């Protein structure tokens, strides 16, 4: 299948070269896969979503999306029209307040819960949890999405935007999950990306276009932004069979487009999300 005037984002993760703009993907467009957003919730009844998202759990005193971020990295992973894996079901866990805030108790508990929850759900192809969002280390929250990737669930987590070594940063710095950094749309690493050993891959992070709150779009920036890239790519994957939760980071990396990204520090992987379409 082939979308045109996609966002630049979509047509360059189905691509060897920048500067396209047309997205190239199988039409089972990760169908009978799942992906948890963990953010600050989504607006499920976005015409975006088709009906395919909705929210599962909050820790506030409301489900719905005050804020925009959720929504829009929802959108990255799975609307209609700005989403790689455009048939996934999308599952909100609101974990961050309408500010865009979360104390780290809250955000551990919502990654256990999605290790639990995905018990509930319908998800034959495979689970997803998208994770853009983090802080300074913590050693718990590190193990809480170890566990999460533990229990079968592909765990993608932004680098986070301070431009300096993910090793400090949490979830970002635990090894066993799938750490994202940003590019821009002509194959520079984002001027604020997280860099560093733990990285295990890049994903379109500036000026990405999706989903926003009041039924609205637009386009900002992010490793947030590169994250669900990469989540909804592992969701698109998963559907065809060429990949597995425990196993879909290290096939992402395999499979990646090589040596094309400028201004990596030297140490760090030039690697950006490719998913090897032919039509
Ligand atoms: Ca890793």
């Amino acid at each position: 299948a082939a979308q045109t005037n996609a966002p630049w984002g979509l047509a360059r993760i189905s691509s060897t070269s920048p500067g396209t703009s047309t997205y190239y993907y199988d039409e089972s467009a990760g169908q009978g896969s799942c992906v948890y957003v963990i953010d600050t919730g989504i607006e499920a009844s976005h015409p975006e979503f088709e009906g395919r998202a909705q929210m599962v759990k909050t820790y506030y005193y409301s489900s719905r999306d005050g804020n925009g971020h959720g929504t829009h990295c929802a959108g990255t992973v799975g609307s209609r029209t700005y989403g790689v894996a455009k048939k996934t079901q999308l599952f909100g866990v609101k974990v961050l307040d309408d500010n865009g805030s979360g104390q780290y108790s809250t955000i551990i508990a919502g990654m256990d819960f999605v290790a639990s929850d995905k018990n509930n759900r319908n998800c034959p192809k495979g689970v997803v949890a998208s994770l853009s969002l983090g802080g300074g280390y913590s050693s718990s929250v590190n193990s809480a999405a170890a566990r999460l990737q533990s229990s079968g669930v592909m765990v993608a987590v932004a680098a986070g935007n301070n431009n300096a070594d993910a090793r400090n940063y949490s979830p970002a710095s635990e090894p066993s999950v799938c750490t994202v950094g940003a590019s821009d749309r002509y194959d520079r690493r984002s001027s604020f990306s997280n860099y560093g050993s733990v990285l295990d891959i890049f994903g379109p992070g500036t000026d990405i276009l999706s989903t926003w709150i009041g039924g609205s779009t637009r386009s900002i920036s992010g490793t947030s932004m590169a994250t669900p890239h990469v989540a909804g790519l592992a969701a698109y994957l998963m559907t065809l069979g060429k990949t597995t939760a425990a196993s879909a980071c290290r096939y992402i990396a395999d499979t990646a487009n090589k040596g094309d990204l400028s201004n990596i520090p030297f140490g760090t992987v030039n690697l950006l999300a490719y998913n090897n379409y032919q039509a």
